[PDB]
């Protein structure tokens, strides 16, 4: 189905590529976006996914949280992936810009186990200021349902493959 992942585990693949683009082309069942716990998708993978719904996931969004209240960081919730997938996995890793706990992005990370296989960027890396070759990790040592990421940067996919443990 994913064409031109590189396996780094049983469960985790990898490949260097624009996630909007890999939902547009897979249409996966899930596409996990890089959510923060107002659901105000600004920037990053979040900025990307909703302008690749021509706003459709924020107006969602904002009726989600007038009704729910916000997310907790390391919580999901599970809305429509509109034009990218069925549905679009709405993770909350910490932000470490905000000075939020690390240590809450294997809770983050727990969130993928609930569905058997999702297209995903690494959580809290990016704009989110983690470091990536952790996310990688904490990916790889979390989650156990098939995960494919993306990694926009080629330069950092790179690097990412090239340190994998
Ligand atoms: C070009 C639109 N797609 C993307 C994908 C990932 C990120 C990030 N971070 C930004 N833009």
């Amino acid at each position: 189905s994913f064409s031109g992942y590189l396996k780094l585990t049983d469960n985790v693949y990898i490949k260097n590529a624009d996630i909007v683009e890999e939902a547009k082309k897979v249409k996966p069942t899930v596409v996990v976006n890089a959510a923060n716990v107002y659901l105000k998708h600004g920037g990053g993978v979040a900025g990307a996914l909703n302008k690749a719904t021509n706003n459709a996931m924020q107006v969602e969004s904002d009726d989600y949280i007038a009704t729910n209240g916000p997310l907790k960081v390391g919580g999901s919730c599970v809305l429509s992936g509109h034009n990218l997938a069925k549905h679009c996995l709405h993770v909350v890793g910490p932000n470490v810009n905000k000075g939020e706990d690390i240590q809450l992005l294997k809770s983050a990370y727990e969130n993928f186990n609930q569905h058997e296989v999702l297209l995903a960027p690494l959580l809290s890396a990016g704009i989110f200021g983690a470091d990536p070759i952790h996310s990688l990790r904490v990916c790889v040592d979390t989650v156990r349902t098939n995960v494919y990421l993306a990694v926009f940067d080629k330069n950092l996919y790179d690097k990412l493959v090239s340190s994998f443990l």
